[PDB]
């Protein structure tokens, strides 16, 4: 994350790092959610490692739990659908992260995290770094990508005008996510891409949750 800062031990224990560089939240906690790109499919995988209970990657306290298979969204190819379940071989015993089913939380100030790269062409982080990125309409996100943009399937966020706040490399498959009417954290969005990081005119790129929720739903039941 460009322009983070240190997030707390224990203030989003829903986060877990995976093993290619992603981040993803604990949709259950043997099923992590992350984003379709950052699996190569769908299948048994034991290759992939998912490390939860902390924001400093190096404590002891560190639970290091292995996969045992991956859903990627049906029918991915890079244009939208960013979103992929892995199934973990043992629970992870962390706070859950709610999944937006609605589109009335497509709004307003979001939160992102990662342990991705603070800068461009950096390297990855030690410590859980987050964020606080503003929602960016439609529109002003087409303006700057065009067509690459899926309308209905990718949502926006960040500062249009003078960026400085941006997940970056390392930080896809993390949950984007803010307060719902219930004072509990909920998931909107998974970092997807971005031209670049934080920079002026190209804000970041995420799955919008709310579209994929009922098919994620349907696909974790089966895993
Ligand atoms: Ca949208």
């Amino acid at each position: 994350v460009v322009g983070g800062t240190r997030a707390a031990q224990g203030e989003f224990p829903f986060m877990v790092r995976l093993s290619m560089g992603c981040g993803g939240a604990l949709y259950a906690q043997d099923i992590v959610l992350t984003a379709a790109h950052c699996v190569s499919g769908s299948g048994n995988n034991t290759s992939i490692t998912a490390t939860g209970g902390v924001v400093d990657l190096q404590s002891s306290s560190a639970v290091k739990v292995r996969s045992t298979k991956v859903l990627q969204a049906p029918g991915y190819n890079g244009t939208g659908k960013d979103w992929a379940l892995i199934k973990l071989a043992q629970p992870i015993n962390q706070p859950t992260l709610k999944i937006a089913t609605t589109t009335a939380y497509n709004q307003g100030t979001f939160t992102v995290a990662g342990w991705g790269a603070n800068r461009e062409g950096g390297s990855q982080q030690r410590y859980l770094l987050k964020a606080n990125v503003p929602f960016v309409s439609d529109a002003a996100c087409r303006s700057a990508y065009g067509n690459e943009l899926v309308a209905n399937e990718e949502i926006c966020a960040g500062y249009p005008d003078t960026g400085g706040v941006d997940p970056c490399q390392g930080d896809s498959g993390g949950p984007m996510f803010r307060k719902d009417n219930a004072d509990e954290w909920i998931q909107v969005g998974i970092v997807s891409w971005g031209y670049g990081c934080a920079r002026p005119g190209y804000p970041g790129v995420y799955t919008e949750v709310s579209t994929f929720a009922s098919a994620i739903a349907s696909a974790a039941r089966t895993l």
